[PDB]
């Protein structure tokens, strides 16, 4: 007879124990993003390599230091050139752990996009819609390699985004991304109801199309440098606005045909939505057109 139906420190601190090395081979320099527990360095691992390093401080409770891990670990064994998986770790005992990860030098997607948005103010006609889709389509690229390997990303959002000095953005782990993007996260459990898919919000549901709800909004991050959206809907809303049909409101100096793209993704019928699969190809195609047709 069956019966219906909490991971400790020293169990997170066991599935990294792998790509473990010593505190010593790394040298902190700056400090990136800051929260109320947690903290994102650039550092510098000797064989030197430059990284980013996620760490807590000390205010850090076990239950958010072994979140920190085990969120650590979505993209391990993964090898893309659109994803950030981390390769080591630092976890000796009564020290406080350090995940460690190749450096992107441009930084957080998000900061990176609203940075630019301050740009467009005194220039407005200096933002390059193939430089945004040409984000787009990497993103959608490391997407792609996820699904098909059935990985669930489940927090797919611009603040889980790198980008490099080459242009080349990265997906990450949300290791952190509750305590360094706090207005983000809702109780309606702390959630990205403003990214979620309308099954997800309602029944719990997750899979690679909800995904690609999420990646829509991402490509609304984009067009918008890094808007949050959904800002005039109270997040005990968000369902019903959705059921109701009412969709977020299309970017300024958007084409309307990429528009109805992230509008595709926003389908009620997860099984309406495009594969990303679809998008690398259609977004490909979009990118040479927003080069010629300005």
């Amino acid at each position: 007879y069956p019966t219906l139906r909490s991971v400790t420190l020293l169990e997170a601190k066991g599935k990294v124990k792998d790509i473990a090395i010593s505190r010593e081979r790394i040298t902190l320099k700056d400090v990136l993003q800051e929260g109320t527990f947690g903290r994102i360095f650039h550092g510098i691992l000797i064989d030197e390599k430059q990284a980013f390093v996620k760490t807590v401080k000390d205010q850090a409770s076990e239950i958010q230091v072994t979140m920190m891990l085990t969120e650590s670990c979505k993209l391990r064994g993964l090898h893309h050139r659109n994803l950030l998986p981390i390769t080591h770790v630092c976890i000796e005992e009564g020290e406080k752990p350090m995940v460690i990860l190749p450096y992107m030098n441009w930084g957080n997607l998000k900061l990176f996009l609203r940075q630019c948005k301050l740009v467009e103010a005194n220039n407005p006609q200096a933002i390059s819609q193939q430089d945004l889709v040409h984000m787009a389509i990497q993103i959608a690229c490391g997407m792609s390699y996820l699904a098909r390997r059935e990985v669930i990303h489940k927090d797919l959002a611009a603040r889980n985004c790198v980008i490099d000095d080459t242009l080349q953005v990265k997906i990450t782990d949300n290791a952190l991304s509750r305590d360094l993007f706090p207005m983000d996260y809702h109780c309606l459990e702390n959630r990205p109801v403003r990214w979620m898919a309308l099954e997800s919000l309602v029944n719990n549901e997750f899979s690679s199309a909800s995904d690609v709800w999420a990646f829509g909004v991402t490509l609304w991050e984009l067009m918008t440098l890094g808007q949050t959206p959904y800002v005039d809907i109270d997040p005990f809303e968000m369902a019903a606005y959705l059921k109701d049909g009412y969709r977020i409101a299309q970017p300024i100096n958007c084409p309307d045909e990429l528009f109805a793209v992230m509008a595709c993704c926003w389908a009620l019928d997860p099984e309406e939505r495009p594969k990303f699969q679809q998008l690398v190809q259609c977004l490909t195609e979009f990118h040479a057109a927003l080069g010629a047709y300005v």
